């Protein structure tokens, strides 16, 4: 599916996500705005490295998800790639608050680096009731 802004700021915000380990509501929309624009169906092959990136957060295959067909890729979020392909982002969302235990966080993403980082972000979360 495709989220409206506001539905999916309010989703987010039930599945935990509002300062999840620092990281505000309006961080993580405007990561999922960059990554996807919102699709959780959304999915990028990698030609350079034989990887995927899956859903809503865009989410790699050579760490974080299996897909079988990535070489020497593990699994941190112990999911297959295909439950980050669900209209349900509760698999996602756990899957998301896996990448930002590790010590990067949320610079995880480049998108979040180059659209994101010592910007203005209040714009994702106007009017949301979040
Ligand atoms: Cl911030
Ligand atoms: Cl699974
Ligand atoms: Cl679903």
């Amino acid at each position: 599916k495709v989220f409206e802004r506001c539905e999916l700021a309010r989703t987010l915000k039930r599945l935990g996500m509002d300062g999840y380990r620092g990281i505000s509501l309006a961080n993580w929309m405007c990561l999922a705005k960059w990554e996807s624009g919102y699709n959780t169906r959304a999915t990028n092959y990698n030609a350079g490295d034989r990887s995927t990136d899956y859903g809503i957060f865009q989410i790699n295959s050579r760490y974080w998800c299996n897909d079988g067909k990535t070489p020497g890729a593990v699994n941190a979020c112990h999911l297959s790639c295909s439950a980050l392909l669900q209209d349900n982002i509760a698999d996602a969302v756990a899957c998301a608050k896996r990448v930002v235990r590790d010590p990067q966080g949320i610079r995880a993403w480049v998108a979040w680096r180059n659209r994101c980082q010592n910007r203005d972000v209040r714009q994702y979360v106007q009017g949301c009731g979040v």
